[PDB]
C-alpha cells in the first residue's frame, strides 16, 4: 500500500490503481512457505484486510492484489474469498504460483511472452494468446508486469500492443517498471553520482537490479 | 454422403470420417433464403435423417456435417438438434452462417488464417488463434476446410501446423482438397488431355476453379 495521498492524486487527475498487500517472501523455498503455514495467516491477514479498510472509498482502486511472489498457498485463498465477501466492488488478483491459480479473478502473468511459451514446471509462462484459450480457461489477461525496462531494453514491446489490440481478452498490463532505484552518492570532490547495490559496503547485494 | 463403400474402408484401414449431408444452396441470395424457409424443411431432413439412418453404425463416422455453404436457418438448428436426440455418440457440426453459430459443436472455419484477421460483416473469418479465446467462447476448433491446394498451392502450410501444436484446442483441419476435379478429353490424334470449366461448351463456368 501506497503513501495515502497518492490515492487521492490518482483519483483526481484520474488513474486505475491496483492496489496491493505488503507480502511478499521471494526468498522462502519454496515460495509459499509461509503462504501455506496456517500459523502465517494471521500476520498476512492483517496485511490484506487494514489495506482494504483504508483505502476501498477511493474511486482509483480498481483492483486489490494480495501481494507479491509469495508462491500460492492456502493463506491466499483465504484472503482472496475475504475480500470478495467484504468488498464485492472490485476483482481481486494475485500472480503467485502460476498466474492462473484459484487466489485471482484475472490471469496476471510477469513476464510471459507474445508467442512464445516458457513451459518452467508447475508455474510456466505460456504465450499469452494461448494462455487465453486452454481448456476451460475464460478470465481476462492482464500481465501484472511485463517488458522488463533494465537499462538498454523495451525491444519487442510493440508486439504486445499489436496483440493487446487483435484480442478483446488481452487487456494490456503493467510495464515494469517506473523508475530507477539508483540513490546518490558523492565523490571526493561533493560531486553526486547515482549508485546502485554493492555502492554502499553492503553484500550481498544483486548490483544494478535495482535499476 | 459418400457411396456404401467408403465407409466400411474407412472402419478397416482406420480413417476418421466427416459424414455430411447432401446440403449445399451456395447460390441463394442470401445464403440462407432456402434453410430459413420452414417450407424446405422437409426436404433438408430427409437429407440429414436418411444419412444418419443408413451411416450410424460405421465406427470410422466419428462428426456428422449439417451440409455445406448453405448459410445459417432456423432449419439447420431444428436438424442439429435432431441429430443431439437420435445419435449422442457424435458431435455435430457445420459451418455456415460465421463458423461458430447454435448448430455446430466445433468451430469449424473455412479458410481463416492462423495470425490474419478477415473481419468480414456479419460472416467474419477470425485469426483461428484468436477464434478460440473470443469473449465467453469454449468450444475446439478445427478447420474444415483450409490450405487451399489450388495449382501452385499450400504456402504458409507450415504456419497451421506450429499452430495447432501449440494450442491445445486447434485441433486440426480439413485441406481443400483431396483430387483436382479435371476429365479426360481427347484430341485429333486420339491422345487424351486434361480439360476443365468451359471445356465441354459449358457455359457459363468456373474455368480451372474444379482443380
Ligand atoms: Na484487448
Ligand atoms: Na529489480
Ligand atoms: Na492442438
Ligand atoms: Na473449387
Amino acid at each position: 500500500p501506497n503513501h495515502p495521498l497518492w490515492y487521492t492524486l490518482c483519483d483526481r487527475y484520474g488513474l486505475y490503481v491496483v492496489d496491493e498487500a505488503n507480502i511478499e517472501t521471494h526468498g522462502m523455498v519454496p515460495m509459499n512457505r509461509l503462504t501455506d503455514d496456517p500459523r502465517w495467516l494471521p500476520a498476512m491477514s492483517e496485511r490484506v484486510t487494514r489495506m482494504v479498510q483504508r483505502d476501498r472509498n477511493h474511486p482509483s482502486v480498481i483492483i486489490w492484489s494480495l501481494g507479491s511472489e509469495s508462491g500460492h498457498g492456502a493463506n491466499h485463498d483465504a484472503l482472496y474469498r475475504w475480500i470478495k465477501s467484504v468488498d464485492p466492488s472490485r476483482p481481486v488478483q494475485y500472480e503467485g504460483g502460476g498466474a492462473d491459480t484459484t487466489a485471482t479473478d484475472i490471469i496476471c502473468p510477469m513476464y510471459a511472452r507474445v508467442d512464445e511459451d516458457q513451459p518452467f514446471p508447475a508455474v510456466p509462462k505460456w504465450s499469452i494468446k494461448k494462455w487465453l484459450s486452454l481448456p476451460g480457461e475464460t478470465r481476462p489477461l492482464i500481465l501484472c508486469e511485463y517488458a522488463h525496462a533494465m537499462g538498454n531494453s523495451l525491444g519487442g514491446f510493440a508486439k504486445y500492443w499489436q496483440a493487446f489490440r487483435q484480442y478483446p481478452r488481452l487487456q494490456g498490463g503493467f510495464v515494469w517498471d517506473w523508475v530507477d532505484q539508483s540513490l546518490i552518492k558523492y565523490d571526493e570532490n561533493g560531486n553526486p553520482w547515482s549508485a546502485y547495490g554493492g555502492d554502499f559496503g553492503d553484500t550481498p547485494n544483486d548490483r544494478q537490479f535495482c535499476m
